[PDB]
């Protein structure tokens, strides 16, 4: 399952960020610091638990999950919000909502890279990843 994603993932570039931050409504503070955090990203999977990793000097996070069952997590940036991921076309496709907001996070597998394109209220970020 998700066998594709799996692996140790480093941050080769990225765009837009700071104003997808910015619109999600992070503090000017944590988004300088989040925005020169150069994070890992590693992904595993035990049976139909899927966890991912972010870890960077900013902060290291840790979400344990199974497909297309909401859970409770507490983002990066300290946000208390319900997620839902699910597989639709191959892609990863993260949905969070919390007051009355929703951000979309999609992980995709393009050639050699992880591509991660970030989404609210039509302000897109775009990072890419390759396998460390």
């Amino acid at each position: 399952m998700c066998d594709a994603f799996v692996g140790t993932w480093k941050l080769v570039s990225s765009e837009n960020f700071d104003d997808y931050m910015k619109e999600v409504g992070v503090g000017f503070a944590t988004r300088k610091v989040a925005g020169m955090a150069k994070p890992n990203m590693i992904i595993s999977v035990n049976g139909d638990l899927v966890t991912i990793r972010s870890e960077s000097t900013f902060k290291n996070t840790e979400i344990s999950f199974k497909l297309g069952v909401e859970f409770d997590e507490i983002t990066a940036d300290d946000r208390k919000v319900k997620s839902i991921i699910t597989l639709d076309g191959g892609a990863l496709v993260q949905v969070q909502k919390w007051d009355g907001k929703s951000t979309t996070i999609k992980r995709k597998r393009d050639g050699d890279k992880l591509v991660v394109e970030c989404v609210m209220k039509g302000v897109t970020s775009t990072r890419v990843y390759e396998r460390a």
